[PDB]
């Protein structure tokens, strides 16, 4: 019932339920020269919701839009990118149009900025060093050190024991590290750690991209991980 890459064309997107009030949403782009999946959260926050992560571009971002409020029907007033990378901050442009107010670290922000890509409007505080944990509403979000990127956050639902992990985790169907250019594969299963140590009792892990899963995830990406330091 997970929608998998092959099922997804590219300007659609699937919104799946995790949990009461805890959707993921799924979409597909095209990065040098193939199409994957890619996952981001959706939080009941009340009466509205908060996102974590554009759905990988403007036109994707704005299916995501569409999508919600077809599905659901409360406003998006808060986003969240998690790091600087296109399937996280591609689209913020159309989220701030169409109202809502945009989010991430001041690090993520300087890294888009740097890259040329979109960056969100208004800075978190509270998040510059690993194993920092701030509360954003119905989340917690917390930056487990360097891993895909420096910057990489993972996000918890403590209603519904939901760890997003972002690019950060990796699905078990999944075995190579494939494109690492700005990760720090050193550090990288220590950061994985300090996440299965502050959220031991997470019932559902949610992957950047792929098929969710238990923390087994976890355990995973730190062997897919090492495999690629040895070679
Ligand atoms: C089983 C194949 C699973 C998909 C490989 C993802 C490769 C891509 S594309 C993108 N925008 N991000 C990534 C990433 O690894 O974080
Ligand atoms: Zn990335
Ligand atoms: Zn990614």
């Amino acid at each position: 019932e997970y929608p998998t890459v092959s099922e997804i064309p590219v300007g659609e997107v699937r919104l799946y339920q995790i949990a009461d009030g805890v959707w993921s949403h799924i979409a597909t782009q095209s990065f040098d020269g193939a199409v994957y999946p890619s996952n981001g959260l959706i939080v009941r926050d009340g009466d509205e919701l908060l996102l974590i992560d554009t759905a990988w571009g403007a036109k994707n971002t704005a299916a995501l839009l569409a999508e919600i409020e077809k599905q659901i029907g409360l406003p998006v007033t808060r986003a969240v990118s998690t790091h600087f990378h296109d399937d996280r901050v591609g689209g913020v442009d159309v989220l701030r149009a169409a109202g809502v107010a945009t989010y991430a670290s001041p690090s993520t922000r300087r890294l888009a900025e740097v890259e040329g890509n979109e960056i969100p409007t208004h800075s978190l505080e509270g998040l510059s060093s690993s194993g920092d944990a701030v509360r954003f509403g119905p989340v917690e979000l917390f930056y487990p050190g360097a891993a895909h990127s420096t910057d990489n956050l993972v996000v918890y639902v403590p209603s519904a024991s939901v760890l997003y992990g972002g690019c950060a985790i990796y699905e078990l169907s999944r075995t190579s590290a494939g494109n690492v250019a700005d990760a720090d594969l050193a550090e990288w299963p220590t950061s994985i750690e300090r996440i299965q140590q502050h959220y031991p009792e997470a019932q559902f892990v949610i992957p950047g991209h792929g098929l969710p899963g238990g923390l087994d995830l976890l355990k995973h990406t730190t062997n897919v991980v090492k495999a690629h330091t040895n070679r």
